[PDB]
C-alpha cells in the first residue's frame, strides 16, 4: 500500500505548498491596495486644503472685480453728465 | 493500513474544499480593496478638477480686475480734463 499512501501524501503536500504561496501573493496584493488607498486619500485631503485656499482667494477677487465694475460705471455716468 | 489511507483521503477532501473557499475569499477581499481605491481616486480627481476650475477663474478675474482698475483711473482722468 506504500505507493497509494505516497501518492495521497504527495497530493496533500502539493496543496499545502500551493496554499502557502497563494497566501504570500495575496498578502502582497492586499498591502499594495491598502497603501494605494492611504495615498489616494492623502492626495485627496491635500487637494481639498489647496481648493479651500483658492476658494478664499476667488471670493475676495470676485468682490474686488465687482466693485471696480460698479465704480467704472459710476465714473462713466459722471462723464456723461459733465 | 486502511486507517492511514482513509485519513489522508479525508484530509485531502478538506484541503481541496479550503482551497476553493480561500480562492473566493481572496478574490472578494481584493475586489473590496480595489473598489476602495477607485472610490478614493474619484474623490481625488474631483478635487483636482475643482482646483483647475478655480485656477482658471482666478486668472480670468485677475485680468478683468486689472483692466477695470485701469479704465476707472482713465475715466477719472477724462473727468478732470472735461
Amino acid at each position: 500500500m506504500e505507493s497509494t499512501v505516497n501518492a495521497l501524501t504527495s497530493e496533500l503536500r502539493d496543496l499545502r505548498a500551493q496554499r502557502e504561496e497563494a497566501a504570500a501573493a495575496h498578502a502582497q496584493e492586499v498591502r499594495r491596495l491598502q497603501e494605494q488607498a492611504r495615498d489616494l486619500g492623502k492626495q485627496r485631503d491635500s487637494c481639498l486644503r489647496e481648493a479651500e485656499e483658492l476658494r478664499t482667494q476667488l471670493r475676495l477677487l470676485e468682490d474686488a472685480r465687482d466693485g471696480l465694475r460698479r465704480e467704472l460705471l459710476e465714473a462713466q455716468r459722471k462723464l456723461r453728465e459733465s
